[PDB]
């Protein structure tokens, strides 16, 4: 019963990672090489996060496992999460 969240990227690549914390307590990294985990403690129940990444990647996403069962996960590709909008146009 352990929510964990975690991202991935290329070596080398900085992203501010945002996330509302169960204590309240949002965690923010600068001048990061690459992504890591968290380890979240919740009563007994599925558990979710919204977790987002805005850095000049080529493949961000998130992901979220609970019981070790799939419930909920989001799984968002871009060659450069860092437009914050802009679709193929020019």
């Amino acid at each position: 019963m352990h929510l964990t969240y975690e991202i991935f990227g290329p070596p080398g690549t900085v992203a501010d990672i945002s996330y509302f914390d169960v204590n309240s307590e949002p965690q923010r990294v600068d001048g990061a090489v690459l992504p890591w985990s968290l380890h979240i403690t919740t009563n007994d129940a599925a558990v979710m996060g919204n977790i987002v990444a805005q850095g000049n990647s080529d493949s961000i996403g998130c992901r979220i496992t609970v019981d070790g069962k799939v419930r909920a996960e989001r799984v968002s590709n871009e060659v450069n999460a860092y437009t914050y909008c802009l679709v193929k146009s020019a």
